[PDB]
């Protein structure tokens, strides 16, 4: 117990990845689906509106233009008038 | 000096298939349930693609098959295709 050897090296092994890994912990790609084609998952922006069930509620962080996840939509019958006493209708 | 521990392996590569041992087998493509209950083929592509992300493909014979388009616009046509032949009534 006074004396330990087992070093190794490992100024080789981890180098066997590439060097720039090394400092920086290398980004994550998405999957390609056939339907997405040329276009790729950004994590950064999605410019559609997604159903709430089986979402996670999104954040923003800085400008990026977005989309939404639609909670409620409905369609009823408006009322013909604006306010105050404007109600001119022929 | 000696060479020991040669440790045969003949045994532990047929565990995987015999058939592979002569053909490396091909390989084959993901089902998207999107896409209903179609099969993708890994040689050919009859829908027509976007060119972007899509590389430039490569043909090798026959195969009615899509592109990868790169100019799509929609203008106003000429009354007439050529020659002195240009009546409109």
């Amino acid at each position: 117990g006074g004396m330990t050897g087992i070093l190794f090296s490992l100024g080789a092994s981890m180098v066997l990845g590439g060097v720039a890994q090394m400092l920086a912990p290398k980004a994550r790609t998405p999957r390609i689906q056939t339907t997405d084609n040329g276009k790729q998952n950004t994590y950064f922006s999605s410019l559609d509106n997604m159903v709430a069930q089986g979402n996670v509620l999104p954040v923003l962080y800085g400008e990026m233009r977005v989309g939404s996840r639609v909670v409620s939509q409905e369609i009823s019958t408006a009322d013909e008038g604006d306010g105050g006493q404007v109600v001119v209708i022929g």
